[PDB]
């Protein structure tokens, strides 16, 4: 039928999608800046579609209920019909992919650790070798779930410890980690993906760093509800932006152009 | 109908498909090894099936002539029928995935540079820069097309360069780039993806190394003919041995467990 406008599901998460200063009483996407808000414009350009920007009710990225089935976060949106397209960093994995559309990655990424500088820790076999430092993930993503999962011999311990530890070392948040990071006095270690690691390390004040490599590495996709019409478009939208260089022009806007801690 | 043997298109590339010493003679799919060939063992268990491995008959990635609109190399052996599934390091690109279909990556890469160790050059902007060091691609693949198609200044400036160049700057396969590089004292530098480079680096004579940063990033795919009933599960088990840690497994063991340039 005619065309209709695309509701677009995204989460308030720094540089992705962040409320403009001073932009709460403003309506539509005006209110939001970042780089999957420059993202959305392009795909939806590119595309030919009109949108409408959408925070997640429930601020998650989705994961699946075990005793109920029920998929939450911006995955949910998709399967339940609430939303028509997700543009978020959200990550590509095999549970997800089995029940929504993933275009090719739009950037990529890899679990990293997240330090307050000065913490002598320089590697999650670090981490796992020793009690003195706490460490986490946020509480309902892939990250969490990357332990839950493996069979590696390293992360099989940090998950056994991480899983049982009181109190909690799960957040509800990024801002959460960070905040916890900054505040504990070395005594606390986050485990994130890498670009929020190194999105976080060029903020005032300044205080953390990514240490050690990568645990992993994958990639955000586009994530579409199975079968959606738009799915195929978005794909090469998003292998045209990356041939372009426009992907590589907005990290260096939002990461590096915008840095606070120096050259 | 019954299930059939999946005839799979692939390219002799070190490390990722070569001939076993004295193996000319042998039968089947035991002749060869490789990252790609330890890939498709597993690609095939993971979704059923039996498979023939066979090298692309001209020994080309894949390019569509602007002539005749016909496509070569692997991508013309899924697009004409001739192959069931291409399991190489075969990049990920726009006009591909318009006339066949990728799975996610399975290995991540970018635009390189390779030199001769000592030759003044730091990055694509030096070559740029200079005229006494020549410099090209694969004659029939990615790389080329990047150049070809860049409105990024110093990769403009790179192709106006490259393609009127004479002799030639472009080679016939890998193994050529390399061998020109040794050869030509420090004159000739190699722009070819960064798992290749990142090989021939930990290769005796140890005499080239990969400088700067990469120009841009990108993966290999698995790819079938459009609308093959195999895509789905290939897909699914590229991301099943991601989370698995097998991809990461199958870099080290032939790049770096077998490096012959030290530690
Ligand atoms: O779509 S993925 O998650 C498939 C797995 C890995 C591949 C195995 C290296 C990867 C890497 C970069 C990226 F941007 C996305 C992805
Ligand atoms: O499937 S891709 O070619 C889509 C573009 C880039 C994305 C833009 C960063 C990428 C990166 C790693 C990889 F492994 C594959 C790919
Ligand atoms: N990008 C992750 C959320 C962040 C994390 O888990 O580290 C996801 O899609 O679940
Ligand atoms: N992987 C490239 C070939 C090598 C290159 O162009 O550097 C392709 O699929 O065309
Ligand atoms: C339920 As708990 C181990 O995250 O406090
Ligand atoms: C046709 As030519 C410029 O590659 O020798
Ligand atoms: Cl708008
Ligand atoms: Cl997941
Ligand atoms: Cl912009
Ligand atoms: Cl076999
Ligand atoms: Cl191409
Ligand atoms: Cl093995
Ligand atoms: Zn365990
Ligand atoms: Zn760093
Ligand atoms: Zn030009
Ligand atoms: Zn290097």
């Amino acid at each position: 039928g005619a065309n209709k406008t695309v509701v677009v599901t995204t989460i308030l998460e720094s540089p992705y999608v962040m409320m403009k200063k001073n932009h709460e009483m403003l309506e539509g996407n005006e209110r939001y800046e970042g780089y999957c808000v420059d993202l959305a414009a392009e795909i939806a350009k590119h595309c030919g579609f009109k949108y409408k920007l959408t925070i997640v009710g429930d601020g998650k990225y989705g994961a699946r209920d075990a005793d109920t089935k029920i998929w939450n976060g911006m995955v949910g949106e998709l399967v339940y019909g609430k939303a028509d397209i997700a543009i978020a960093p959200l990550t590509i994995t095999y549970v997800r992919e089995e029940v929504i559309d993933f275009s090719k990655p739009f950037m990529s990424l890899g679990i990293s650790i997240m330090i307050k500088k000065g913490t002598p820790i320089e590697s999650a076999e670090d981490l796992s070798k020793q009690t003195e430092i706490a460490y986490g993930t946020l509480d309902s993503g892939s990250t969490k779930e990357f332990f839950r999962r493996s069979k590696i011999a390293v992360f099989d311990k940090m998950w056994t410890y991480m899983r049982s530890a009181e109190p909690s070392v799960f957040v509800r948040t990024t801002a959460e980690g960070v905040a916890r990071v900054r505040k504990s006095k070395g005594k606390y270690a986050y485990l994130l993906e890498s670009t929020m690691n190194e999105y976080i390390e060029q903020r005032k004040p300044c205080d953390t760093m990514k240490v050690g490599g990568n645990l992993d590495s994958k990639g955000y996709g586009i994530a579409t509800p199975k079968g959606s019409s738009l799915g195929n478009a978005v794909n090469l939208a998003v292998l045209k932006l990356s041939e372009q260089g426009l992907l590589d022009k907005l990290k260096n806007k939002w990461w590096y152009d915008k840095g606070e801690c120096g050259s």
